[PDB]
């Protein structure tokens, strides 16, 4: 198949500044900062991940494989890697997404999120996923926690730590063991470790459900080990209070046992987009019409305008 001609940019440590810690994990620390390429008179808001010293050879390998994947995607609804830096520990430089993860955003701003935003986000995530399908990439971890918010009007899919580029002739990815987000996974993934674009569609439905409930936990209080039999008995997540049957039927279709009967991402774009043209017909939110969310140094330029 086609040669992957993505460029991987190796950055110089003196070209970026850490301004503030965003978060700390077992992997390393994420900083908010600025990337200032020498002589270009530009300043790019970035998230910088610095791996800790104690990082194993195995962990470094997985981080570099994820970097390889992020360097190979280029779409307005998929997060962009600016580059990496090979200091004592590896640093990864991504576009800053100032409003954070979408799961938190909907929990924290629920009294101001109207139907127009919710449906637009559905369109955008469907576009990101359709692009990934075109690239023969299966994400395997789609969820509201893994969507980032550049502005309230513009979201992007992130976290390619489980993502697989399907082999040239390969139709499905077969996984081995590992720690899995059961409650977002298609039944064939839980039972048989099979992943396809159609299994990502299932996860998309669950992600939509998260948004429409303003960040409820799916199958809340139910242990992960009971999920597969609940699903086999035909039970699914409930209709969110704000959803018309039009929107709920779409989620339900994403949760069919027959993977080939689930909608395609290209059809999800179309359907949510029809609804986005008349949003109050499809989502019923009290005070919808009065809801407002935020909207937009000298040489600052967003990563999206730095090409
Ligand atoms: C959600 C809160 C939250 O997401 N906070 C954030 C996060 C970001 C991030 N996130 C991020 C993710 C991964 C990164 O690395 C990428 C990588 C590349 C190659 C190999 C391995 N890993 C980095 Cl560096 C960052 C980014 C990015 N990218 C940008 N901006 C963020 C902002 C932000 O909040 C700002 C208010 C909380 N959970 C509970 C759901």
């Amino acid at each position: 198949h086609a040669p992957n001609q993505a460029l991987l940019r190796i950055l110089k440590e003196t070209e970026f500044k850490k301004i503030k810690v965003l978060g700390s994990g077992a992997f390393g620390t994420v900083y908010k900062g600025l990337w200032i390429p020498e002589g270009e008179k530009v300043k790019i808001p970035v998230a910088i991940k610095e791996l800790r010293e104690a990082t194993s050879p195995k962990a470094n390998k997985e981080i570099l494989d994820e970097a390889y994947v992020m360097a190979s995607v280029d779409n307005p609804h998929v997060c962009r890697l600016l580059g990496i830096c090979l200091t004592s520990t590896v640093q990864l430089i991504m576009q800053l997404m100032p409003f954070g993860c979408l799961l938190d955003y909907v929990r924290e701003h629920k009294d101001n999120i109207g139907s127009q935003y919710l449906l637009n986000w559905c369109v955008q995530i469907a576009k990101g996923m359709n692009y990934l399908e075109d690239r023969r990439l299966v994400h395997r971890d789609l969820a509201a926690r893994n969507v980032l918010v550049k502005t309230p009007q513009h979201v992007k899919i992130t976290d390619f730590g489980r993502a697989k580029l399907l082999g040239a002739e390969e139709k499905e990815y077969h996984a081995e063991g590992g720690k899995v987000p059961i409650k977002w996974m298609a039944l064939e993934s839980i039972l048989h470790r099979i992943y396809t674009h159609q299994s990502d569609v299932w996860s998309y439905g669950v992600t939509v459900w998260e948004l429409m409930t303003f960040g409820s936990k799916p199958y809340d209080g139910i242990p992960a080990s009971e999920i597969s039999s609940i699903l086999e008995k035909g039970e699914r997540l409930p209709q969110p209070p704000i959803c018309t049957i039009d929107v709920y039927m779409i989620m339900v279709k994403c949760w069919m046992i027959d993977a080939d009967s689930r909608p395609k991402f290209r059809e999800l774009i179309i359907e949510f987009s029809k609804m986005a043209r008349d949003p109050q017909r499809y989502l019923v939110i009290q005070g919808d019409e009065r809801m407002h969310l935020p909207s937009p140094m000298d040489d600052v330029v967003d990563a999206d305008e730095y090409l």
